């Protein structure tokens, strides 16, 4: 029994990374070869177990990634947002996304670390400007004003094509102490929506100076 | 025996993704053919309990998301509120749900992300507003002039439409070093809040200067 | 025995969610027809701490409600607070609650993330208001002047239902600067404080300008 | 055998909360009647497993408790500070503990999310008054003016007899870009630390008015 | 047979909290009764499970609390800081330390909740005590009348047995749009720093009024 | 028998870090040498699950760090952050980072604290500036002056050859109360990002002043 | 076999924390004595799990504190910066690391709690100071001051010692609506950082007095 053992333990270690594979093969042959490793197997399970914990965030990261791209959520080129981040993704890869920052530096996230992201590539763009305006002004005067302005800019041929539609007025949205604020939103081609902003500031601030409407200005009183 | 136990196997991985099936089979080969791989188990199971840690998050998700919708607790084109974030659903899908932000943002927030969550298609919506007035003014002059800005917020056929019963003054409703704060509510259509609550902002600057009732104005002593 | 063993087999099957019961019975047949799965164990294993780690959720919840229901801690139609939310509890389901909030949304908290909850519908209801007055002006004044604001509000029939026993002037609670501060408590029916501190502020409006006390007001001093 | 063995299992179930014993009862049955649930177990191993971790805060929630108890912490009737929350204790069961605001709410804290709480109803309380002062005042002046409010403090009967030992005047504790700072200490009954620090406050802005202590006052310089 | 297993499960019974060691007695004697309890061990086993990861948070403690212990890191009477707390120990128990508020609370935290602690009573305490000085006023004016404060500081006789050594002059530590503030440091006596702190702040106020030096004074520009 | 076992115990124990490794011997001699022990195998166990939970940071820590390396992340003197801070990677090990501050401090960082980190030395810099111009001034004249600096920069040879490609004005993007916001942005030599910053503030603030630009200015109102 | 099973016990209990020990030994001799301990082997179990999860935090600490002392992170004397807080290190021992701060507290931290921390003993030490000029003032003459200030530094042969090569000036770095900022950057000997900083802002305020640059100004404008 002890040469068929011998030869049975050669056949299976014939049979049978590296350094991990060696230390496994070793327990099966100290198994068979007349040893029983029940705790020999408890220490080698600790370590098993310790690298388990271990090596846990690549698997969870990378499937995190590509159920992420099952939802066709992020492509190379397009503009993100991941937590307190944003900026353009520039590549891709098995664990981790690389996003550029507008401020030049260069972003790695891993994808665990990526729970809820926006997009801004996906379909539309949308445009909600709020300015104020001094409590005490004639509110149809300045309504009008924010109109003439916004006609104007929808007069500009360059601009026209990036706005899907017409625009929204939606009149007082709301008071302070000294300041009531007007509202006008719009609906534009995707990732064009800061140009559209731009160009709608520079339009209002140059309307509402030519029909005087006032800026809020704090208020006090003496004694 | 030997070819006895040679059949058996054969039998056995005749009867018997694709990559981990293999390994396992492996594994119930070597088992039955003279080998008992308890450590080669061990990695194994290291390795599977790191996947289990790992694919976690896909099931975890796909339950918490069905539960939500047992509890028919977001549709396509409702007006959620998710932690941080209020925007419009614009898909739904196994692992996670698509808001569409005002701001034309696309997020994607994953079931498991989702605790609790406001909605604001069900049933009724109300409009609290508070708007403050001068110390020094008279409170019956005020609290008049919103009731006649109220009462001429419910003669637009428009709004009327919108507004589910009466409105309820409350009267003042805290003091502070400058300013008194008048408070009226509303029970509105669902969705509908911002509309009125636009509406009835206009109605009561322009009743407010009618009636010639000041804004908050801070206060100072010389000396 | 083949036949034997056949036969058991087929009396056990016999005697044998679906398609994970399915699979539990292909793994007995396979364990009593000569085939050892421990490492398919082990993946149905893994497959099943999966599961557990998952479906953890739904019953934590559901015994987190009941206990709540057990303290008798939330009706329906009860005022409650949650967290950073305060509303009205609309219906209660075997997993979630239904807060309806004032501003209209309809929030869904599953029991999990509630931990500590307030409710406002338990026994009596208490009202701590703070006043501030100008620190030059003279205490025995102001004082008597919410002492006699506090006693035309308990002559108004209507409120005084509401309130239980009789005020507790504190007198002065706190200078700054700039003010010290009156404070009066009560105790009221339950639900009901803040109308009482409303109609509580506009007699305290009202008589602190009868008394010609005035509110606090910042000092500077120039060069 | 198979008589015998029906007779066993028989005579078990025989000398065998009730649906789950019902499910062990007839695992054993299983096992002893011919049949070798391994995976059988798996699946209830896993559901055991979740309630497991999910039957874990009452227990972990009563022993919590019942250590609270053990070192005298807490009773009916206490004051006391439970994270950002403090009150009065009106109840406490085998899972939570009942506090009453003094804004009337009634929350209800189970043991688990108490870590760390303060009481005050154990031994002594203390008072510790900051009181602010022009810089350009005299420190002797206020200070002396400050020790005869305590010295009337001091002859008011009813206070006195809340008050343990003497009076502990720091002098000045800090100096501000206006105003610096006078501190008095005190050690009280328990509870009653707001009483007394009320009518010090009362008594320090008659004294201050008296002795002509100006207030602190920002300062300004133009141009 | 049975005569003789019935005599050694009794001879066993007999060699065999209390209600917990009659259920693994009872398993342990269906066990050797005829009767494999595999899933009865199971529930048990979850039963057990639960209670470890409840009753863990003692021992936690216990372990704590003596290996603060060893590195004598906190006695009774010392002056602790803990988290956002800081207050007096009163006393220690094998689960809790005592801390005494100077608001007269009396927190009670368990050792698991302190992680990092500060401790005023080991050896020496320092003073760094900053002034501000308005930005046009001399420098080396206002550095002799603080160092003429300081040398007056020393020269009391009851302060000076609490200051180790020299006090150590830094000169200006920095500047802002109005003020430079002067440092001056000590290392006094422990426990003492704040007698030594309060009768610096009271000599330097009183120095700087006879040098004449100007407390910081914000500035404005009109038009 | 007895001396067969013995003799197989010795060649096993010679076929036989150190003091666990012996520990792991006793064990299986123990257990092969006429002794069962699974609670000693219990204990060993408890106390490897320990060192287990104990031991995992290490290996989490490197593997982190291999991965971190493999997409060329991170390099010797690159310009890195890390969560809250920035500075420069002095030394990388294979458990940790060594990032160098501005303010002189040496922070070490293990690779299990690092998530996500921002890197500066990855292809491109750029530069996007705001100045604030008062409400008041003539748009197109500021946005002139703001166009002859930037052109003014670009004359400096020095600073041209750390631009690629051309400046890209925005004009105007934003009003606040006071302040419209002018914008100009860049494309710059990794890493050479803040000189420009510098020259071009420079720059702007001597061409404001030439053109006469004021600067934001607080406007109040009295009475 | 009774009397050989008896002898054999004996013997292994001859061969046979002493608590602890001495019931494992009567779990093994109750094993080996007619009788299966499993729920015995379960309740010790759970015993010993409570216990693992609670004598973890010991040997993590010991791990983590000599992996920090492998890298050379940590010595007696230095001034190190652990999260929140900064201060000198007194003592080491193989639980926790004693860091004396400033205040003259004694912070015991335990090296788990020890994640990132900062070294100011590690090679060189930087100043980056930064100062305010009001914007109307010139540019190149603010500048020049500043040089002269370093100038003048420079020639203190006390302080030119703590001084590494030259200084580095990077003119204007920021605009404000009141004031642009200058910025003067060094590298000195190692701890010595604080006193040349010190020493250059007495330097700066000396001589923006002499070349009469002013301060930044807040700037108001009336009506």
């Amino acid at each position: 029994x002890x040469x068929x053992x011998x030869x049975x333990x050669x056949x299976x270690x014939x049979x049978x990374l590296a350094v991990i594979i060696s230390t496994i093969t070793i327990m099966i042959v100290l198994s068979e070869i007349g040893v029983n490793i029940a705790p020999l197997l408890a220490g080698a399970g600790a370590l098993g177990l310790a690298i388990s914990f271990g090596s846990q965030t690549l698997v969870k990261d990378i499937i995190t990634g590509v159920f992420i791209q099952f939802e066709n959520g992020m492509n190379t080129g397009d503009l993100v947002t991941i937590g307190p981040l944003t900026g353009t993704v520039e590549r891709m890869s098995i664990r981790s996304v690389g996003v550029r920052q507008d401020t030049g530096a260069y972003h790695i996230i891993p994808w665990s670390s990526i729970t809820t992201f926006a997009n801004f590539v996906r379909g539309i763009g949308s445009v909600v400007a709020n300015y104020d305006v001094d409590r005490h002004e004639d509110a149809d005067k300045a309504n009008q004003a924010l109109k003439d302005a916004v006609a104007e800019l929808m007069e500009n041929e360059e601009i026209r094509g990036l706005i899907i539609g017409e625009p929204n007025f939606a009149g007082i949205v709301g008071l302070s102490n000294t300041a009531f604020t007007l509202r006008v939103s719009f609906t534009t081609l995707p990732l064009k929506q800061w140009t559209v902003r731009f160009a709608l500031d520079s339009q209002v601030k140059k309307h509402f100076d030519l029909a005087g409407v006032r800026a809020p200005v704090q208020t006090y009183q003496v004694l």
